[PDB]
């Protein structure tokens, strides 16, 4: 037997349901219906025996439902890798069941204070421009800003690739055949678990999509791993609003009022952190038409110039650019690199108006060095090997720093600029120069 209840009012997916005074559901209990795929989840004690719930999926006044007495639990771990699941952890890729010995509740306490990693550490991506200009912290929150055509997906895929290859980590994607086949075709699919919501659904369901993704990321973290959690257009293509209307959209709660979706998401952020065991670092894709720690800004203009990845090395940002976190040398090189690029930008019209021979000795050096910097920021990607034929490169942070230091210190002033294009370490630039 399961304790039973009758629906009182439906006003959207919010479904107030009445239960015996003798047996009230607790917050987060999942209620089910004989013969329906739908699940209702308890949010609130309204009082006098009623609970407010949200319906997950697609119920008239007076219909009877059962309390399971348990929250929603989803399969976690390695059997989720390479699979596409829905918000309740059911397979939607038609590849059959997900057989795991481990399941986890989608609602979890944040880690206790003594489980938190005391100090800030970089998550090394192996991607020169990110590690130099907008370095990620383990447990940090990254924004990836870009329109279409600018490699947004390629960059996500390479990050998935590199964290698995070099650090033994995994990724989880929470979003809403296309992306899927890209990852099979680039062989990163087996390194990432996917959870999809749906277009046209209410904004509060998006919270649950993110909660399911996060709970999966947390299992991998508990295996002692560094994990990437990708969230793609999670406030977009909803029923009730736009993006910003979805954010201030209220929902039912046990907290003493109805908090915003923007407010329930902030609580989810508490679980994105670095612990003594491992870390979860989030990457939120933000769609641009022409509490973050780092912003990766993709630009059509950099891509026009033939530079991939098309990261704007002056408009991208990171709070980790701080000598106390990255050391004096890394901080200094990042800064000198940006000053040289900025100086070149400033000289752009004078080079046009009054010619390159009109520049002073020092300004000629700045231009030459800026151009070589722009080229050394380009990088062949492992996930383009399928398309292009050339091997991708993973560049350790020590080498990124050494390479760029050599350029600003003037120890590469004798190499031609073409030699710095589409290589890895600076030693590859020297080798490439010998053939040019
Ligand atoms: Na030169």
């Amino acid at each position: 037997a399961l304790v039973e209840g009758k629906i009182v009012q439906c006003i959207g997916a919010v479904i107030d349901v009445e239960f015996p005074r003798e047996s009230m559901p607790k917050i987060y209990d999942a209620l089910i219906l004989e013969g329906s795929e739908l699940t209702l989840e308890v949010q609130q004690q309204l009082g006098d025996g009623v609970v407010r719930t949200i319906c997950l999926g697609a119920l008239r006044r007076g219909v009877v439902v059962k309390n399971t007495g348990n929250p929603i639990s989803v399969p976690v771990g390695k059997p989720t890798l390479g699979r596409i699941m829905d918000v309740l952890g059911r397979p939607i890729d038609e590849a059959g069941p997900i057989e795991s010995e481990n399941k986890r509740s989608i609602h979890q306490k944040a880690p206790a204070f003594d489980e938190l990693s005391p100090s800030t550490e970089l998550l090394e991506t192996g991607i020169k421009v990110i590690d130099l200009i907008c370095p990620f912290a383990k447990g940090g929150k990254v924004g990836l800003f870009g329109g279409a055509g600018v490699g947004k997906t390629v960059n996500m895929m390479e990050l998935i690739n590199n964290i698995a290859k070099e650090h033994g980590g995994y990724s989880v994607f929470a979003g809403v055949n296309d992306f899927y086949h890209e990852m099979k075709d680039s062989n990163v699919l087996d390194k990432v678990a996917l959870v999809y919501g749906q277009m046209n659904e209410p904004p509060g369901n998006r919270l649950r999509v993110a909660l399911t993704g996060l709970t999966m990321a947390e299992h991998f973290r508990d295996e002692g791993l560094d994990v990437l959690f990708f969230v793609d257009n999670i406030y977009r293509f909803t029923l009730a609003g736009t993006e910003v209307s979805a954010l201030l959209g209220r929902m039912p709660s046990a907290v003493g009022y109805q908090p915003t979706l923007a407010e329930e998401m902030g609580k989810l952020q508490e679980r994105i952190t670095s612990t003594k065991k491992g870390s979860i670092t989030s990457v939120q894709a933000v769609y641009v038409p022409a509490h973050l720690d780092a912003t990766v800004v993709l630009s059509r203009d950099i891509a026009s110039l033939g530079i991939y990845p098309a990261v704007d090395p002056l408009d991208s940002t990171s709070r980790q650019i701080d000598p106390n976190v990255i050391g004096e040398e890394h901080y200094s090189i990042t800064r000198r690199v940006q000053q040289t690029l900025q100086r070149y930008k400033e000289l752009r019209d004078i080079i046009a108006i009054l010619g390159m021979d009109e520049l002073s000795p020092e300004d000629k050096l700045s231009v030459a060095r800026a151009r070589k910097i722009q080229r050394f920021l380009s990088q062949p990607f492992h996930v383009a090997e399928v398309f292009t034929g050339s091997p991708g490169k993973y560049v350790p942070l020590k080498e990124t720093i050494r390479g760029f230091k050599m350029i600003v210190d003037g120890e590469c002033d004798h190499l031609p600029e073409q030699a710095f294009y589409m290589v890895g370490t600076i030693d590859e630039a020297f080798e490439k120069a010998k053939k040019i």
